[PDB]
């Protein structure tokens, strides 16, 4: 008895459908978050169930009570990588690495079943006991394969420091290079602590100093010549021409043992 009782203990963030809350059942005292929300949501709930990764955030179930949805979703006592990058810092190195090659498991496993995340960010990126990383937030995602059919993508979605140049410049575009640039501008604000312009255009000088090489300056200073080399392969304007996942893993930063 009771088993199935939750009690909503704190508030774990605030977003445009509603609020996630910190649920502890009262038998068990297993914690959990509860996504409550006031076509969106049901390709969410499709989505997250077809989730089974150890760097991807936990689907336990949904539940309607009225007008209101309920998400059980793992509960992750790390909180936010956002809070472990310290403003024009960043983090150390070996840290950076490690939640690099974590990001990339874990997009790899979403490229695998055919999906796309569309909004990778560290607001979106949560931590376990551990410190294990977990992609969080299937609000935006989309299915870009089915039946081993590709499909291009065509809708604005995701964060505009965080996207990718081909989705302000072209009307169609390819899912897997997006995730992959702002993997990218996630490894920059880790190394940096700070993100390289508001938005991937010409009109942006911060953008147009990158494509100029300018890496004497900010935050492109900050960062050693090997991630930078990385850095360097995968923000490339074309996304033809970018680097994909199979050549990340091989990239000799990548493979570089660290040790703090
Ligand atoms: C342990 O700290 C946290 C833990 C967590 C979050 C924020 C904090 C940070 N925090 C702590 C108190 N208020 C904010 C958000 C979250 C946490 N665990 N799981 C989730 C979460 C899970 C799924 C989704 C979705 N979609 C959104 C959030």
């Amino acid at each position: 008895p009771f088993v199935e009782d939750w009690d909503l203990v704190q508030t774990l963030g605030e977003g445009a459908a509603g609020e996630v809350q910190l649920a502890v059942n009262r038998v068990t005292e297993e914690a959990v978050a509860v996504k409550i929300v006031d076509e969106n949501i049901k390709k969410e709930i499709c989505i997250n169930k077809m989730l089974n990764h150890e760097n991807v955030v936990k689907f336990y179930g949904h539940r309607r009570e009225g007008n209101i949805q309920y998400l059980f979703l793992e509960y992750c006592s790390g909180g936010e990588l956002f809070d472990r990058i310290e403003p024009d810092i960043g983090m150390p190195e070996p840290d950076a690495q490690r939640f690099f090659h974590q990001l990339m498991a874990g997009v790899v496993y979403l490229h695998g079943i055919g999906i796309t995340h569309r909004d990778i960010k560290p607001e979106n990126l949560l931590l376990d006991e551990r410190d294990n990383l977990k992609i969080s937030d299937f609000g935006l995602a989309t299915v870009f394969r089915y039946n081993n059919r590709e499909r291009l993508l065509n809708k604005m979605c995701g964060t505009l420091p965080y996207v990718a140049p081909e989705l302000l410049k072209r009307r169609e575009f390819h899912a897997e290079p997006v995730d992959v640039w702002s993997c990218g501008i996630v490894l920059t604000a880790m190394l940096a602590g700070e993100l390289p312009w508001d938005q991937p255009s010409d009109s942006c000088q911060e953008y147009s100093d990158w494509k100029e090489k300018k890496t004497y300056l900010n935050p492109w200073k900050k960062i050693d010549s090997a991630p930078l080399a990385l850095l360097h392969k995968i923000l490339v304007e074309n996304p033809s021409a970018r680097i994909t996942i199979p050549d990340i893993k091989k990239d000799r930063w990548y493979n570089k043992p660290l040790k703090k």
